[PDB]
């Protein structure tokens, strides 16, 4: 119900996983497995992704009507 | 680490729990537990909470460092 854009936002950016898993302050496997849809990342985690990609979060995780 | 402004946001537009509850179509206590200090919302619903706010999730839920 999540879409995640943070490849594609990061994409446009051309941010490294682990640099945002170095902004993140966490395993680039995260960055790596939140870029998929495996699992979202946390309010906390998502907004210091958004905060690093200086771009809302909606735009980056955006939920889906069911 | 995140500070929930949906207590304050939701008050500024006046909008119920029970109407964010009611457009999010969950119970009052979901919303009621998300605007106190029980639980964060998940991203989805932080989402949704956001959208039917017409309120960016960020201005409602900011992330902080520990």
């Amino acid at each position: 119900m999540i879409i995640n854009n943070l490849k594609l936002i990061r994409e446009k950016k051309k941010i490294s996983q682990s640099e945002l898993a170095a902004l993140l302050e966490v395993s680039r496997q995260t960055i790596n497995g939140i870029e998929k849809n495996k699992y979202n990342p946390s309010l906390q985690l998502a907004l210091k992704i958004a905060y690093y990609l200086n771009t809302p979060l909606e735009d980056i995780f955006q939920w889906q009507p069911e």
